[PDB]
């Protein structure tokens, strides 16, 4: 997250860190949202690589013991069947991870609330992106979980020529684009939390930013629109 502020450690208890094994250690690669005690929602592109993955719930500082983490292996990966790694702009950038164990819920570990199917946010709706992604374009991961206020940009604006044009689809949510605050590499897969009827819900799965840079004016961060995939999500969980 570029232009973030450090999150309070119990603000976003559905945020997870998706990590891969690298030598004698683990490396953060993406975010995700805990949606069942044994299921995480992330981006398809995050699991394109044949890697060994684990999820960390209850995480705040990637580099320090927080006293709240739970570590769990990824047992099954279900990518959306229409995802094409060649074509992030086509959409379908969503995947579900069944965890090897069920995690225990507490003020640091909670399920993310998903929107009702079909919900579209009005332009300029209040949302926060969260994650441990780069804090500058071509920078380094954050140590502590960051949040940034990113107001939505509706489809009509976001798919205009000055913004993303043809690249954005109605199966996506755009947020931000102010040139200061954005998602960045390592935020992919995590949530976009939007306040609706007094309740935050996870409306987006972080998908992509401009090839120019993370925080680019009129290139809002682009998210998979969770509310387009409610039936898909439920179908996967019920058949696994
Ligand atoms: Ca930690």
């Amino acid at each position: 997250v570029v232009g973030g502020t450090e999150a309070q450690r119990n603000s976003w208890p559905s945020q997870i860190s998706l990590q891969y094994r690298s030598g004698s250690s683990w490396a953060h690669t993406c975010g995700g949202t805990l949606i069942r005690q044994n299921w995480v929602m992330t981006a398809a592109h995050c699991v394109d690589r044949e890697l060994t993955f684990r999820v960390v719930v209850g995480e705040h500082n990637l580099n320090q013991n927080n006293g709240t983490e739970q570590y769990v292996g990824v047992q099954k990966i279900v990518v959306h069947p229409y995802w094409n790694t060649d074509d992030v702009a086509a959409g379908y950038d969503i995947a579900l991870l069944r965890l090897a164990q069920s995690v225990t819920l507490n003020s640091y570990v909670q399920l993310g609330v998903l929107p009702r199917a079909g919900t579209i946010l009005a332009n300029n709706s209040p949302c926060y992106i969260t994650g441990w992604g780069l804090t500058r374009t071509n920078g380094q991961l954050a140590q502590t979980l960051q949040q940034a206020y990113l107001p939505t940009v509706d489809y009509a604006i976001c798919s205009s020529s000055s913004y993303w044009g043809s690249t954005v689809k109605n199966s996506m949510v755009c947020a931000g684009g102010d040139g200061v605050r954005s998602g960045c590499q390592g935020d992919s897969g995590g949530p976009l939390h939007c306040l609706v009827n007094g309740q935050y819900a996870v409306h987006g799965v972080t998908s992509f930013v401009s090839r120019l840079g993370c925080n680019v004016t009129r290139k809002p961060t682009v998210f998979t629109r969770v509310s387009a995939y409610i039936s898909w999500i439920n179908n996967v969980i019920a058949s696994n």
